[PDB]
């Protein structure tokens, strides 16, 4: 009963905003061969296709008239050096589950990425990061179905061109590549990364588990669970501006919060939105969550239009207070593929 095409499928079960909407067609892929039949064959060559993991970084903005392809390729294989653990993770694997698995195996280095919703295959697309770690830091390689050849190719971590919330799959490989698996590499001499938020209370000889527990604890405290109130996480990226640009900003706003970046300064958008006095602001069913002001939440009856107008309102207010232009991180889906 696999590779059954669902016609007129409701999308709420398929993305974390949980907004009422449907897809002309939807199918669950479960193997490399399914993706190969779906993307590199005459059958279903008719429909535009959107590959999704958990839809935890997505907003459907109208009736989706293509075929949604739900990535559920499973498998975790493990091996180890004298020096490293290496995992080969199928792209459909659930990410919060994978980090819990590493932690329970005693595999150190993934724990700052605890509870980020999504599939392992989506992790490289926006180079997920939290608590001072990013996917590029643990990445050995990425494998993908090459839409031009119908064969699986491999990129080293270098060839992925990772940046803040960025990679080659949002550029050259955009719509040309379906990630089928991720190679993760972790030093056996584990080093806690412990400089962010409540991890600062930890000490540098703590255990993997200590770090993981703290991350889970804080996240479950600050971020709404989307099965309770729909959301897509931090709606905007932290804007990255020059040093000089930052110093200028900081003359009028000496209080402004910054995060490290190699090129220029990354400014905390949470802080910008909060000082702009936007916490709790609602349009229709969409609201700025007061405990983490980057997260637009669905209070129950949001439309995509609500979310989009609230985003526009925040962006407007932020640009006025600070002359800074926030860039949305959530992908906006139209009839077929992304818009604006
Ligand atoms: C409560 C919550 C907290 C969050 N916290 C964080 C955080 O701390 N850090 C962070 O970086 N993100 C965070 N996010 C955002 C999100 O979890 C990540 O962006 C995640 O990587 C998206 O995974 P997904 O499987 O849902 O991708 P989706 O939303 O399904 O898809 C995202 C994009 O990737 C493309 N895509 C999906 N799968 C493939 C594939 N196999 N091959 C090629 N392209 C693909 C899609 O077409 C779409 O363009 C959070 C989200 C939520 C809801």
């Amino acid at each position: 009963t696999t590779m059954q095409i669902q016609l007129g499928a409701n999308l709420k079960p398929y993305h974390t905003f949980g907004i009422e909407q449907l897809a002309a067609q939807l199918v669950v892929a479960e193997s490399i061969d399914d993706l190969k039949a779906l993307y590199c064959s005459a059958e279903w060559a008719s429909l535009p296709k959107l590959i999704i993991g958990k839809g935890s970084n997505m907003l459907f903005t109208c009736h989706y008239t293509g075929m949604i392809v739900v990535n559920r390729l499973n498998g975790i294989e493990h091996q180890q050096d004298d020096d490293y653990h290496r995992l080969h993770v199928a792209g459909g694997e659930d990410w919060p589950s994978l980090v819990s698995w590493c932690v329970e195996q005693g595999i150190g280095g993934l724990e700052n990425l605890a509870l980020i919703p999504g599939c392992a295959g989506s992790a490289p697309i926006q180079n997920i990061g939290a608590y001072g770690v990013e996917f590029k830091d643990v990445c050995d390689y990425v494998e993908y179905l090459c839409l031009e050849t119908g064969t699986v190719k491999r990129l080293t971590m270098e060839e992925c061109q990772f940046g803040y919330r960025d990679s080659i799959f949002k550029h050259q490989l955009y719509q040309k590549a379906v990630v089928t698996a991720v190679g993760l590499k972790f030093a056996k001499a584990w080093q806690p990364i412990i400089q962010y938020g409540p991890l600062k209370d930890l000490s540098s000889d703590c255990a993997i588990h200590d770090v993981y527990q703290r991350v889970c604890a804080t996240r479950m405290e600050k971020l709404p669970d989307p099965a309770v109130m729909g959301n897509a996480g931090s709606f905007f990226k932290n804007p990255v501006i020059s040093q000089q640009a930052f110093a200028r900003l900081q003359i009028e706003h000496p209080d402004v919060v910054a995060y490290p970046a190699e090129q220029g300064v990354k400014v905390a958008a949470g802080w910008l939105i909060d000082q702009a006095g936007l916490k709790g602001h609602q349009i229709g069913g969409a609201k700025v969550h007061p405990k983490q002001a980057l997260v637009i939440v669905n209070t129950g009856d949001a439309s995509a239009q609500d979310v989009l107008m609230l985003a526009a309102d925040i962006q407007q207010r932020v640009f006025n207070c600070y002359g800074i232009e926030l860039e949305h991180e959530v992908r906006f889906i139209g009839e077929s593929e992304e818009t604006n």
